[PDB]
Protein backbone atom coordinates (compact mmCIF):
# COMPACT_ATOMS: atom_id res chain seq x y z
CA UNK A 1 0.00 0.00 0.00
CA UNK A 2 3.05 2.44 0.53
CA UNK A 3 3.75 4.62 -2.20
CA UNK A 4 6.50 7.13 -3.26
CA UNK A 5 6.29 10.21 -4.80
CA UNK A 6 8.76 12.37 -5.84
CA UNK A 7 9.12 15.95 -4.86
CA UNK A 8 10.98 18.45 -6.96
CA UNK A 9 12.74 21.99 -6.80
CA UNK A 10 12.34 25.27 -8.76
CA UNK A 11 14.88 28.21 -8.99
CA UNK A 12 14.34 31.67 -9.90
CA UNK A 13 15.84 32.71 -13.49
CA UNK A 14 15.21 36.17 -12.28
CA UNK A 15 12.96 37.81 -9.71
CA UNK A 16 11.47 41.70 -9.18
CA UNK A 17 10.03 43.61 -6.38
CA UNK A 18 7.32 46.32 -7.43
CA UNK A 19 6.61 47.20 -3.84
CA UNK A 20 4.45 46.33 -0.39
CA UNK A 21 1.16 45.28 0.12
CA UNK A 22 -0.83 46.15 3.25
CA UNK A 23 -1.19 42.73 4.62
CA UNK A 24 3.10 42.72 5.17
CA UNK A 25 3.58 40.12 1.96
CA UNK A 26 5.17 41.95 -1.50
CA UNK A 27 3.71 42.20 -4.77
CA UNK A 28 6.79 40.51 -7.62
CA UNK A 29 7.28 39.56 -10.84
CA UNK A 30 9.46 36.27 -11.34
CA UNK A 31 10.08 33.17 -13.64
CA UNK A 32 9.72 30.22 -12.07
CA UNK A 33 11.61 27.27 -13.21
CA UNK A 34 10.99 23.46 -12.42
CA UNK A 35 14.14 21.44 -11.78
CA UNK A 36 15.15 17.72 -11.64
CA UNK A 37 16.31 17.86 -8.02
CA UNK A 38 14.11 15.81 -5.65
CA UNK A 39 12.67 14.89 -2.37
CA UNK A 40 11.50 11.55 -1.86
CA UNK A 41 8.01 11.33 -0.19
CA UNK A 42 6.71 8.15 1.04
CA UNK A 43 3.33 7.57 1.78
CA UNK A 44 1.43 4.94 3.64
CA UNK A 45 -1.92 3.89 5.47
CA UNK A 46 -1.61 4.96 9.25
CA UNK A 47 -1.98 7.24 11.70
CA UNK A 48 -1.85 11.61 10.63
CA UNK A 49 1.94 11.96 10.59
CA UNK A 50 3.95 13.94 8.95
CA UNK A 51 8.33 13.22 9.60
CA UNK A 52 11.32 14.43 7.83
CA UNK A 53 15.04 13.42 7.86
CA UNK A 54 16.61 16.46 9.48
CA UNK A 55 14.52 17.13 12.55
CA UNK A 56 11.59 19.75 11.22
CA UNK A 57 8.90 19.26 13.69
CA UNK A 58 5.80 18.27 13.05
CA UNK A 59 3.77 21.09 13.66
CA UNK A 60 6.12 24.06 11.86
CA UNK A 61 6.14 21.83 8.52
CA UNK A 62 3.72 23.09 5.42
CA UNK A 63 2.34 19.12 4.42
CA UNK A 64 0.88 18.52 8.11
CA UNK A 65 -0.24 22.53 8.02
CA UNK A 66 -1.94 21.67 4.49
CA UNK A 67 -3.50 18.04 5.56
CA UNK A 68 -4.78 19.46 8.83
CA UNK A 69 -6.58 22.15 7.25
CA UNK A 70 -7.52 19.83 4.33
CA UNK A 71 -8.94 17.50 7.40
CA UNK A 72 -10.87 20.92 8.65
CA UNK A 73 -12.28 21.62 5.22
CA UNK A 74 -13.38 18.52 3.73
CA UNK A 75 -14.72 16.69 7.06
CA UNK A 76 -12.39 13.31 6.16
CA UNK A 77 -10.29 12.35 8.21
CA UNK A 78 -6.42 11.80 6.79
CA UNK A 79 -5.06 8.35 7.84
CA UNK A 80 -1.77 8.83 6.09
CA UNK A 81 2.10 8.32 7.60
CA UNK A 82 4.46 10.92 5.48
CA UNK A 83 8.00 10.63 5.61
CA UNK A 84 10.07 12.92 3.63
CA UNK A 85 13.50 12.34 2.78
CA UNK A 86 14.78 16.35 2.15
CA UNK A 87 17.56 16.52 -0.41
CA UNK A 88 16.11 20.27 -0.77
CA UNK A 89 17.61 21.95 2.03
CA UNK A 90 14.93 24.55 3.94
CA UNK A 91 15.86 28.17 3.64
CA UNK A 92 17.79 27.36 0.26
CA UNK A 93 15.52 29.59 -1.96
CA UNK A 94 14.12 26.26 -3.87
CA UNK A 95 11.06 25.73 -2.18
CA UNK A 96 11.13 22.64 -0.83
CA UNK A 97 8.70 22.84 1.54
CA UNK A 98 6.07 24.68 -0.95
CA UNK A 99 6.74 21.83 -3.22
CA UNK A 100 5.77 18.99 -0.92
CA UNK A 101 2.96 20.81 0.62
CA UNK A 102 1.76 21.00 -3.16
CA UNK A 103 2.32 17.13 -3.82
CA UNK A 104 1.59 15.49 -0.78
CA UNK A 105 -1.37 17.10 -1.14
CA UNK A 106 -2.61 16.58 -4.66
CA UNK A 107 -1.81 13.09 -3.95
CA UNK A 108 -4.15 13.09 -0.69
CA UNK A 109 -7.02 14.90 -2.58
CA UNK A 110 -6.72 12.07 -5.44
CA UNK A 111 -6.69 9.31 -2.93
CA UNK A 112 -10.06 10.34 -1.60
CA UNK A 113 -11.72 10.25 -4.43
CA UNK A 114 -10.97 14.62 -5.21
CA UNK A 115 -13.21 15.97 -2.82
CA UNK A 116 -11.71 19.37 -3.43
CA UNK A 117 -11.51 20.64 -7.59
CA UNK A 118 -8.08 22.04 -8.95
CA UNK A 119 -9.17 25.91 -7.95
CA UNK A 120 -9.33 24.79 -4.56
CA UNK A 121 -6.71 22.79 -4.32
CA UNK A 122 -4.41 25.28 -5.62
CA UNK A 123 -6.62 27.98 -2.45
CA UNK A 124 -5.82 25.68 -0.11
CA UNK A 125 -1.59 25.54 -0.88
CA UNK A 126 -1.32 28.87 -2.02
CA UNK A 127 -3.09 30.48 1.38
CA UNK A 128 0.30 28.25 3.39
CA UNK A 129 2.95 29.38 0.51
CA UNK A 130 2.62 31.51 -2.46
CA UNK A 131 5.30 29.42 -3.93
CA UNK A 132 3.12 26.24 -3.66
CA UNK A 133 0.60 27.08 -6.61
CA UNK A 134 3.72 26.85 -9.09
CA UNK A 135 4.51 22.94 -8.21
CA UNK A 136 0.71 21.91 -8.84
CA UNK A 137 2.01 23.12 -12.67
CA UNK A 138 5.45 22.40 -12.85
CA UNK A 139 7.67 23.43 -15.69
CA UNK A 140 8.26 27.04 -16.67
CA UNK A 141 5.39 29.94 -15.40
CA UNK A 142 5.70 33.38 -14.74
CA UNK A 143 4.69 34.19 -11.48
CA UNK A 144 2.59 37.11 -10.39
CA UNK A 145 0.73 38.87 -7.28
CA UNK A 146 2.69 37.37 -5.26
CA UNK A 147 3.95 34.31 -7.17
CA UNK A 148 0.70 32.65 -7.09
CA UNK A 149 -1.03 33.75 -10.02
CA UNK A 150 1.04 31.35 -12.58
CA UNK A 151 1.10 32.31 -16.57
CA UNK A 152 3.14 28.84 -18.40
CA UNK A 153 5.33 29.62 -20.52
CA UNK A 154 8.24 28.41 -22.77
CA UNK A 155 11.51 28.81 -22.50
CA UNK A 156 14.70 28.36 -24.73
CA UNK A 157 16.86 27.86 -21.96
CA UNK A 158 18.88 24.41 -21.79
CA UNK A 159 21.97 22.66 -21.13
CA UNK A 160 23.75 22.47 -18.01
CA UNK A 161 23.07 24.07 -14.31
CA UNK A 162 24.78 23.56 -11.38
CA UNK A 163 23.37 24.69 -7.96
CA UNK A 164 25.87 25.63 -5.21
CA UNK A 165 24.12 25.24 -2.21
CA UNK A 166 26.21 26.49 1.40
CA UNK A 167 25.15 25.80 4.92
CA UNK A 168 23.52 28.78 5.92
CA UNK A 169 19.59 28.77 5.66
CA UNK A 170 18.67 32.31 4.55
CA UNK A 171 15.00 33.42 5.85
CA UNK A 172 12.69 34.68 3.02
CA UNK A 173 10.94 37.05 5.62
CA UNK A 174 13.87 39.01 7.10
CA UNK A 175 15.24 39.30 3.66
CA UNK A 176 11.96 40.90 2.04
CA UNK A 177 11.86 43.09 5.59
CA UNK A 178 15.22 44.36 4.22
CA UNK A 179 13.48 46.19 1.19
CA UNK A 180 13.60 49.63 0.81
CA UNK A 181 12.36 51.86 -1.90
CA UNK A 182 15.25 52.01 -4.02
CA UNK A 183 15.15 48.14 -4.47
CA UNK A 184 11.26 48.26 -6.17
CA UNK A 185 11.19 48.74 -9.75
CA UNK A 186 7.76 49.21 -12.20
CA UNK A 187 6.22 46.06 -13.64
CA UNK A 188 7.01 47.19 -16.71
CA UNK A 189 10.82 46.97 -16.37
CA UNK A 190 10.51 43.65 -14.93
CA UNK A 191 8.39 42.64 -17.34
CA UNK A 192 10.50 43.21 -20.40
CA UNK A 193 13.30 41.83 -18.72
CA UNK A 194 11.34 38.67 -17.81
CA UNK A 195 10.67 38.21 -21.49
CA UNK A 196 14.37 38.61 -22.66
CA UNK A 197 15.42 35.31 -19.85
CA UNK A 198 12.63 33.42 -21.90
CA UNK A 199 13.71 34.20 -25.06
CA UNK A 200 17.21 32.49 -23.56
CA UNK A 201 19.06 35.75 -22.61
CA UNK A 202 20.63 34.48 -18.82
CA UNK A 203 22.54 37.55 -19.03
CA UNK A 204 19.43 39.28 -18.09
CA UNK A 205 18.74 37.44 -14.81
CA UNK A 206 19.08 39.70 -11.97
CA UNK A 207 17.82 39.49 -7.85
CA UNK A 208 17.53 42.28 -5.68
CA UNK A 209 16.56 39.61 -2.94
CA UNK A 210 19.81 37.94 -3.71
CA UNK A 211 21.71 41.16 -3.61
CA UNK A 212 20.17 41.47 0.05
CA UNK A 213 20.71 38.32 1.37
CA UNK A 214 25.03 38.43 0.24
CA UNK A 215 25.03 41.05 2.74
CA UNK A 216 22.87 39.58 5.38
CA UNK A 217 24.58 36.20 5.33
CA UNK A 218 28.12 36.53 4.24
CA UNK A 219 28.73 33.06 3.07
CA UNK A 220 26.24 33.60 0.24
CA UNK A 221 28.47 36.21 -0.78
CA UNK A 222 31.55 33.93 -0.18
CA UNK A 223 29.82 31.41 -2.63
CA UNK A 224 28.98 33.96 -4.95
CA UNK A 225 32.43 35.33 -5.19
CA UNK A 226 33.40 32.04 -5.84
CA UNK A 227 31.78 30.91 -8.05
CA UNK A 228 33.11 34.36 -10.03
CA UNK A 229 36.58 33.06 -9.50
CA UNK A 230 35.80 30.17 -11.48
CA UNK A 231 35.02 32.06 -14.75
CA UNK A 232 30.95 32.22 -14.53
CA UNK A 233 28.19 34.64 -14.13
CA UNK A 234 26.59 34.01 -10.90
CA UNK A 235 22.95 34.13 -9.82
CA UNK A 236 20.77 34.10 -6.94
CA UNK A 237 17.77 31.81 -6.31
CA UNK A 238 14.55 33.02 -4.43
CA UNK A 239 15.72 35.03 -1.30
CA UNK A 240 19.29 32.75 -0.87
CA UNK A 241 21.51 30.70 -0.08
CA UNK A 242 21.52 29.24 -3.42
CA UNK A 243 23.41 30.68 -6.05
CA UNK A 244 23.73 28.90 -9.48
CA UNK A 245 25.43 29.27 -12.98
CA UNK A 246 25.14 27.95 -16.50
CA UNK A 247 28.19 25.79 -16.66
CA UNK A 248 29.25 22.43 -14.97
CA UNK A 249 30.86 21.74 -11.77
CA UNK A 250 34.98 21.58 -11.85
CA UNK A 251 36.89 19.42 -9.45
CA UNK A 252 38.23 22.51 -7.95
CA UNK A 253 34.77 23.82 -6.39
CA UNK A 254 33.97 19.93 -5.33
CA UNK A 255 36.89 20.12 -3.18
CA UNK A 256 35.66 23.36 -2.02
CA UNK A 257 32.41 22.60 -1.29
CA UNK A 258 33.30 19.15 0.56
CA UNK A 259 35.86 21.61 2.59
CA UNK A 260 33.35 23.93 3.10
CA UNK A 261 30.35 22.18 3.90
CA UNK A 262 28.54 23.51 0.28
CA UNK A 263 26.32 20.97 -1.59
CA UNK A 264 26.51 20.68 -4.93
CA UNK A 265 23.78 19.93 -7.25
CA UNK A 266 24.85 19.39 -11.06
CA UNK A 267 21.44 19.32 -12.94
CA UNK A 268 20.94 19.12 -16.99
CA UNK A 269 17.71 21.49 -18.52
N1 LIG B 1 5.47 37.46 -2.36
C1 LIG B 1 5.98 37.36 -1.13
C2 LIG B 1 6.36 36.11 -0.62
C3 LIG B 1 6.88 36.01 0.61
N2 LIG B 1 7.04 37.17 1.40
C4 LIG B 1 7.62 37.07 2.78
O1 LIG B 1 8.29 35.77 2.95
C5 LIG B 1 7.79 35.18 4.18
C6 LIG B 1 7.81 33.66 4.03
O2 LIG B 1 7.17 33.29 2.81
C7 LIG B 1 6.36 35.72 4.31
O3 LIG B 1 5.92 35.68 5.68
C8 LIG B 1 6.55 37.17 3.87
O4 LIG B 1 7.04 37.96 4.97
C9 LIG B 1 6.65 38.42 0.85
O5 LIG B 1 6.77 39.47 1.48
N3 LIG B 1 6.13 38.47 -0.39
CL1 LIG C 1 20.48 36.83 -9.70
Amino acid sequence: HMIKVLSPAKINLGLWVLGRLPSGYHEILTLYQEIPFYDEIYIREGVLRVETNIGIPQEENLVYKGLREFERITGIEINYSIFIQKNIPPGAGLGGGSSNLAVVLKKVNELLGSPLSEEELRELVGSISADAPFFLLGKSAIGRGKGEVLEPVETEISGKITLVIPQVSSSTGRVYSSLREEHFVTPEYAEEKIQRIISGEVEEIENVLGDIARELYPEINEVYRFVEYLGFKPFVSGSGSTVYFFGGASEELKKAAKMRGWKVVELEL
